[PDB]
């Protein structure tokens, strides 16, 4: 019955927990590790991207330039501006948001759950983690 | 100064990217192409082995039998068990690892960077890609 509801909740919870870990790890690049942060960020992102349920992670800085992406095909978007309202809102409001979108990666219009989490280090919004997660597979694992 | 650091990072990045491509290609043998997989695996491995900076690639299956190797001299190790802890750990933990070892291929003890990447197809660890890369030449190209 509502195994479906628990499956989606658990999926949501995992993603949020991933995203928090990634946000803290990026803070820790500054606060503890120091100090080529883009490289440090790209590596962390590409690590986290290794979950099958994550389709893409990007890091968009406070000037809204994309400085890392985990997708092969979008590497050309690195060092470009991000044309995205949910990202601008996170950068501007300094709070997280999530939303569903429809995206055709080439297999059909897929249900994708986007999560944005601003990265705030010592009182400054330095950027935003943008995550596409494959909420589709929740119905596949269902 | 730290041209050295960038050279090693770039070397590491390339190898990781190779290994990911090879892992996906082996998944795609099952998911898309079908269906004499050992032959399919040996060919892919021997293809990828064509980079000068790759010294050997082996594929070790979940039972830890070596089913492909790109080295002439080790062809006798094909269809033998792999006596290797970094391989067992990848198969068991289902995550990638890397490590440095010292290996004398006959020219002296060389610095070799080993990368292991488990191959997971539709939720099963089916095996592990083991790569020896010639981190030595980074200091030669240096």
């Amino acid at each position: 019955n509502n195994l479906e509801k628990e499956l989606l909740d658990n999926f949501k919870k995992n993603i949020t927990q991933y995203a928090k870990q990634l946000e803290i790890s990026i803070e820790k690049v500054y606060d503890e590790k120091g100090s080529n942060a883009q490289k440090d960020i790209q590596n962390l992102l590409s690590e986290y991207a290794n979950r099958q349920e994550i389709g893409e992670i990007r890091f968009i800085d406070k000037d809204q330039i994309i400085i890392a992406t985990t997708k092969q095909s979008n590497r050309s978007l690195i060092n470009q501006k991000a044309n995205d309202s949910s990202v601008q809102k996170a950068l501007s409001l300094g709070q997280s948001n999530d939303h569903l979108i429809l995206k055709d990666y080439g297999g059909g219009k897929d249900r994708v759950w986007v999560y944005n989490i601003p990265v705030k280090v010592d009182k400054k919004v330095i950027g935003n983690i943008y995550i596409e997660s494959k909420i589709n597979d929740v119905y596949n694992q269902l």
